[PDB]
């Protein structure tokens, strides 16, 4: 019910992903010993990490020696296994099933489509459909906020700690979403409720992190 | 334990995501009512289907007032709410937490570059690319390490993931690619289409390929 080590993360503080599970782990009030796992230097490529992820992927959890990768999954474990109740990540298979919904959109869209971005911009132009595809991204989310202050329900859940992720990214890089009413104060409004679990150490540092490069 | 009437699925039977649901849903024998939804002619741009899912997708289902989109939130719903047991899902923390990572795996990596190879060759004419091939064979390695010791790519009993999975599988081998060198690969898929026989896999999936092969 709590776990018998500290639970290990393999990361790096500008991810993206990583920057996801750290929030929720903050929020879950679970104390991750975090391992500096610098993809630049090969450190995820070594006999022992592929033995650990063949995908050679941060973050990469090690929990009392369970092995799991892909953010999305590591955020639902921490919550099923550790939640002191089921709040972030609901039991009820109708509300948890349009949080899986979210988190689906979350990777195969909205991360998808702003990754497609922004990688050539951080690093090496706005492709112009790329920028059509990530603004079409962002007006569905506006519309999964209709009606409701989490783009799930009533409730802060696991799949807006994932997307607020995104939306703290594209502010630093001078993205303005403001013309997206329901999103524009649904930032102000999870900001406001991880702002005791770390939002500023964990994701306004990441972000600027990966905004030093613009 | 059963849905007060059958739920509804807007789909297409060619449509990977979509042979996902069927698949599942058949193996927790609950029938569907499938509705052809046409993309082709904007069956899911009209204001009523928007209404119901304002991104326009399909599958697209309807358990009774319910709606939900995505396969795979699809697929584990169906699980979580009418399953006779949590074999295809299970609610072991470390067994659902697999099980959740090869459907990421699937979504973010598998999936999508299938889609960046093929989309290109089917629907635009474009010639084969070797780069786009070469990502997803990487895929089709790491596909092969999972299953290193594991009947299936959760463990020991097929679950969920296994059965998305298989759809890429079909496609792909209904597309002429030869994986038979990842035995590993090659041994699972004999393994879970021989599961998924009783359940419609030649119906749905076998169908579903072979009519996406024809643009070939
Ligand atoms: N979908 C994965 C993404 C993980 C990922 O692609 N991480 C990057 C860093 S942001 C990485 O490890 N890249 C190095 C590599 O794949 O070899 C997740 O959510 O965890
Ligand atoms: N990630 C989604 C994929 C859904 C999807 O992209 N479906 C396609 C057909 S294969 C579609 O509805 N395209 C038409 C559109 O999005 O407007 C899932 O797993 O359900």
């Amino acid at each position: 019910h709590m776990p018998v080590q500290p639970i290990k993360l393999y990361y790096l503080p500008p991810s993206p992903p990583c920057r996801a599970v750290m929030m929720t782990a903050r929020v879950l009030e679970l104390d991750l010993h975090l391992i500096t796992t610098n993809i630049m230097n090969g450190e995820h490529m070594t006999p022992e990490y592929l033995k650990m992820n063949p995908q050679h992927t941060i973050p990469t959890m090690d929990d009392n020696g369970f092995i799991l990768w892909e953010s999305r999954a590591i955020q639902t474990y921490l919550v099923n296994a550790y939640g002191k109740d089921d709040s972030l990540y609901p039991k009820n298979p109708r509300q948890r099933a349009i949080i899986d919904q979210r988190l689906n959109f979350d990777l195969g869209t909205l991360y998808l489509r702003y990754l497609n971005l922004y990688t050539p911009i951080l690093f090496r132009a706005y492709d112009q459909e790329k920028a059509d595809k990530f603004d079409e991204a962002l007006g569905w989310l506006n519309t999964f906020l209709d009606g409701r202050p989490f783009v799930a329900g009533e409730n802060m859940t696991v799949a807006d700690i994932t997307i607020v992720v995104t939306i703290t990214n594209i502010d630093a890089f001078g993205y303005d979403f403001s013309s997206h009413e329901n999103i524009a104060k649904w930032f102000e409004r999870t900001k406001k409720m991880l702002e005791p679990y770390g939002y500023d150490e964990i994701d306004v540092t990441g972000a600027k992190m990966l905004a030093s490069f613009l």
